[PDB]
């Protein structure tokens, strides 16, 4: 590539693989959304929340797919793996971004182990703190949710559907 | 016969008034929840407005059928409207009511598909069908929650719904 | 019994009761004549136009009646709403209509005066009395306009009619 | 008076304790408004909402007085008398509007019997139906306290208070 | 054979380039008929802008014809558009008129129903069967009301109603 510089196979590698799950992490939004929107769910402030989730992941992914072109990198893409209660469903996406700011926090030692300081700010500016608002955010959520008597009480996950989601 | 009258089946014409009796009839159904609900002793009124809002929208439904049978050239034949506890069972009640109008109206959309009056068939398809099934599934997620809320035991459960969903 | 109940008789909640389903029935009435004319072999859409607002009108009239059953504590009791030539003819069918609604209205005012019932009295004059006067003479200005006109054997005097002072 | 006409004696004493008796609905509002304004109460929209009530039945009580003057009356004042739970004040409200509308009922029915008819519409157009709304309103009002709890539960009051006059 | 082309039959191919000559045909019709009452010897100038309306509207229904014709990737085939006494007689001529372009979409209509074409089923259902019902419906209308009126035999009839219904 003519434009490559600096740009180690390893991080392009890496890239390739958070794009993958960025895509991952946007099909298990989707897929918890449009659950909450079933008749016998219906907190469609839950499934709002959960497709915006969605939404901004693809965008994740995108940014990475044009930051690969911008560097000279070849994006390889690769299957989209498949993916109860309100708090259940906070608490598998705190875990989801969780493991997600893992793979960002890895990829970050990569670039810094192959001195690519363009690619550490990047993941710095766009990535690092969006996941550790997410992370603060949906933990947030999970202890409203706990406290006001979730899973068990139904009460509580509407009222926090209308008054925090809404 | 109409000067109009074009492809239209004695069978349909008759399966519409019958289905313009049963509009009504949900309207009416509709009509006598909203003043349950706006009673001194009961006092839910945005269970209240949202009901009478439905009969409003029944009635319109009925009169687009006798629009449609004018326009097709056939004639209307009116009957008597027959006669139609808790917030949640009001809900199962147009629940049930709004399946029932479904059916017949996909009673009705099989009768013209029979006939081979696609103009009909369109115009239920159009009008009416897609409105019963986002009636039914609305009527679906409000059953949902008032039972996930506590209801009919918790009289805080239905008027907490009343404010937040319906308000 | 109602805790907002308080000198309402039950003479007068029944009556209340047989006025709504007479309300319901003209505005049923109304409906049918509205969409008589409507029909591509009578086709005058001013005389559809009018007796639809008429329906929808006396529909009204029956919902202001089943807030008052309510608001004095009172409770609804509906029943079924019973089924009901040329433009004179129509107009003339909805005057002796009105009047046999005006009758009603009077022998419900004077059973609320009877039981010394000076609200309901007071509703029935404002909401009900002045406007059936209304609607009886302006009724009865439409039949003596169409008679004159030369209405029912000229079908010219029913066009014109329909566009000149309905439309 | 020189103005004076077909204005018996007995409805303009009539009309003189129905004054008094609006002050004294008056002044019974203004206590319950501000026994929600205690620290150990503080249902702040419940106490807005009586002592709007207590403005209206001064203001129902200066018609009167103006209605008196109006008819060649005079007004004839006298002491106004001195007056636990959001739902107990309601059904207090609710009882107190009963006899201030019983009270005007046999007002109506003084002015009939005396063959009154511009006191009997007025006493229609202004009195009447207030009543039966005031009534019809604190009506739905304990209703709903009632069936969310009152007066065990606190939380019932409270959100009562925030959903309903608020 | 086209790139785009997938579920369209070659009889309705056909069908539609027989349909598409049909519309070039009823908008001549109209054509004719509009400057028919332009004539100094008739001179009822809306009939005669109703009428020409009706021709550009029956041009854009064979337009529209053509545009779905290449959008399937089928091949458009043009023919001859063939050459075409009161305003009564002429409302009657156009009733006849579409009830015949009508009879052709229904046949159309079988035969993509029989061909499991549901894309040129919906094409169909959804910008012609519905129009030409209303089509039929209006111009019925105008004849009853021309008829009731005194028409043809009343030259005061025609002009009245070319001023107050078409006016
Ligand atoms: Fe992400
Ligand atoms: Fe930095
Ligand atoms: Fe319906
Ligand atoms: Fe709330
Ligand atoms: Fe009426
Ligand atoms: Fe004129
Ligand atoms: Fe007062
Ligand atoms: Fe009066
Ligand atoms: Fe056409
Ligand atoms: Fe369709």
């Amino acid at each position: 590539s003519q434009v490559r510089q600096n740009y180690h196979q390893d991080s392009e590698a890496a890239i390739n693989r958070q794009i993958n799950l960025e895509l991952y992490a946007s099909y298990v939004y989707l897929s918890m959304s449009y659950y909450f929107d079933r008749d016998d769910v219906a907190l469609k402030n839950f499934a709002k929340y959960f497709l915006h989730q969605s939404h901004e992941e693809r965008e994740h992914a995108e940014k990475l797919m044009k930051l690969q072109n911008q560097r000279g990198g070849r994006i390889f893409l690769q299957d989209i793996k498949k993916p109860e209660s309100g708090l259940n469903a906070m608490e598998c996406a705190l875990h989801l971004e969780k493991n997600v700011n893992q793979s960002l926090l890895e990829l970050h030692k990569l670039a810094t182990d192959k001195n690519d300081p363009h690619l550490c700010d990047f993941i710095e500016t766009h990535y690092l703190n969006e996941q550790v608002k997410a992370i603060k955010e949906l933990g947030d959520h999970v202890t409203n949710l706990r406290k006001m008597g979730a899973p068990e009480s139904g009460l509580a996950e509407y009222l926090f559907d209308k008054h925090t989601l809404g």
